[PDB]
């Protein structure tokens, strides 16, 4: 029943629809791993469809307390409050919940997202203004009986995808589910091993790939690595596809790439493989992402006659940001109730006729280092 019940657009976010209030208001929430507030448009905006009226909701509860959250894009300010809220197409249950009322924001409303609103799925280590503003998923637990776990399967202008609260959905996957462990609840937080492109070690002491952490993040797009990783990775990329040389700014993700339609030189540009670390002392897995993840088209008409894609892969300053474009084509189970996070590969996977995403193990390493930052 829950399947199917998240859509987007393209480099836009994925979301899913909930109501908020009595009588319900319906609204399109953005579903966010990345942070903890959960926030909506509660004022005109010009890129907002419709907001949260909270005079025209009996249950709605005034905390009397601003609050402000900046986004690595975006920001937003508003006013705390709690009300009740539902998922229509989720668990058939109705919690109160804190809710961030949207008076003011910049940068974070997209035109034409479908979106009015964000769901922080993360731990309340990491709300604002501090960490006893309870997040929406652990009043829901506390509030029903739902198993403290939810799943993502986003699919690869309009994108779709399901999000399984309180359970695993086995039609959504194939394969094995392989599981990291969560090394602190405030982000979901992860530990990268190894980086690889095309089969080639990135080589590096594997701190470096988690400075100062590294998380699984639906609400940002790219896949972002921190400078020192980041450069390694595009000098590899570009040699594995040196056969074409495409402009600097296209790597800086500040300019398209476009090929007549149809005709996309998938094979000249390298997997990547992301190994992260396992349940067991020195074992890990890998998940393998192909250039049709980290490639991301632009729908455009205007450009219709060609493919164009902007480079999903970018520089961070704030650690390893697994987003959009690595989750999608997998399942990734969010398993808080056992402090793992799990992958597995996705029914709606990324492969052509060569090479198809994957994900798998085990593999060992001899070295004992703690590959964690801190
Ligand atoms: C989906 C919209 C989007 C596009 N892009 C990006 C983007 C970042 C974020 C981003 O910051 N997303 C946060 C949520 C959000 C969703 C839609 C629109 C605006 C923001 C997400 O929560 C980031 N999570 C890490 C983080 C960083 C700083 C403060 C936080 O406070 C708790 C959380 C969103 C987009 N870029 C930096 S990018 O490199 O991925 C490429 C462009």
């Amino acid at each position: 029943e829950m399947v199917d019940n998240l859509r987007g657009k393209s480099g836009q976010g994925y979301y899913v629809e909930m109501t908020v209030g009595s009588p319900p208001q319906t609204l399109n929430i953005l579903v966010d791993t990345g942070s903890s507030n959960f926030a909506v448009g509660a004022a005109p905006h010009p890129f907002l469809h419709r907001y949260y009226q909270r005079q025209l909701s009996s249950t709605y509860r005034d905390l009397r307390k601003g609050v402000y959250v900046p986004y690595t894009q975006g920001k937003w300010e508003g006013e705390l409050g709690t009300d009740l809220v539902s998922i229509p197409h989720g668990p058939q249950v109705t919690v109160r919940a804190n809710i961030a009322a949207i008076t003011e924001s910049d940068k974070f409303f997209i035109q034409g997202s479908n979106w009015e609103g964000i769901l922080g799925l993360a731990y309340a280590e990491i709300a604002r203004p501090d960490d006893s503003l309870e997040p929406f998923f652990d009043s829901l637990v506390k509030q029903t009986h739902v198993p403290n776990l939810f799943s993502l399967q986003l699919c690869g202008a309009s994108v779709g995808g399901s999000m399984i609260i309180g359970g695993i959905d086995h039609s959504l996957y194939t394969g094995s589910l392989w599981y990291t462990p969560i090394r602190r609840e405030w982000y979901y937080e992860v530990i990268i091993v190894r980086v690889e492109i095309n089969g080639q070690d990135l080589k590096m002491d594997c701190k470096e790939y988690n400075y100062d952490k590294s998380i699984v993040d639906s609400g940002t797009t790219n896949l972002r690595l921190p400078k020192k990783v980041f450069e390694a990775a595009v000098k590899s990329i570009k040699a594995a596809s040196s056969t074409e040389k495409f402009p600097d700014g296209f790597w800086l993700g500040e300019q398209l790439v476009c090929w007549q339609a149809g005709t996309t030189p998938w094979n000249i540009f390298p997997v990547i493989s992301l190994y992260l670390m396992g349940e067991v002392t020195q074992q890990s897995f890998r998940i393998t992402i192909l250039p049709q993840q980290y490639l991301r088209p632009v729908e455009d008409v205007a450009t219709s006659q060609d493919d164009c894609y902007k480079f999903a892969i970018s520089q961070s300053s704030t650690g390893t940001v697994m987003g959009a474009v690595i989750m999608e084509g997998f399942y990734v189970v969010f398993d808080r109730a056992r402090k793992r996070i799990g992958f597995a590969v996705s029914a709606c996977h990324v492969h052509d006729e060569f090479r198809t995403a994957a994900v798998e193990g085990p593999f060992v390493t001899l070295d004992m280092e703690d590959c964690g930052y801190n």
